[PDB]
DNA sequence: AGCGTGGGCGT
DNA sequence: TACGCCCACGC
């Protein structure tokens, strides 16, 4: 089962590791450790702060395989990958 | 479309 | 524990 309950009274998720019910307190304490150099906002994770900070840049490693459209990230990638398919 | 952001991991 | 993928869900 997932040991690790949030302790929050108004909160009853449960997590199987250690680390992941910690990332989690930091919705309740609303604690951003992550700021963008460019446009100084915050954000709670450091894997969302890269993919934001190519909305400024304008960055997108990812192409489509069938027409070589790029995206800034994986998931816009898949999403758009899919219209290729007529039925 | 553009993108915030939590979930579920693997490392 | 942190880091950073994919993956979802949502607007
Ligand atoms: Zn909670
Ligand atoms: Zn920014
Ligand atoms: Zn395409």
């Amino acid at each position: 089962e997932r040991p690790y309950a949030c302790p929050v009274e108004s909160c009853d998720r449960r997590f199987s590791r250690s680390d992941e019910l910690t990332r989690h307190i930091r919705i309740h304490t609303g604690q951003k450790p992550f700021q963008c150099r460019i446009c100084m906002r915050n954000f709670s994770r450091s894997d969302h702060l890269t993919t934001h900070i190519r909305t400024h840049t304008g960055e997108k490693p990812f192409a489509c395989d069938i027409c070589g459209r790029k995206f800034a990230r994986s998931d816009e990638r898949k999403r758009h990958t899919k219209i290729h398919l007529r039925q």
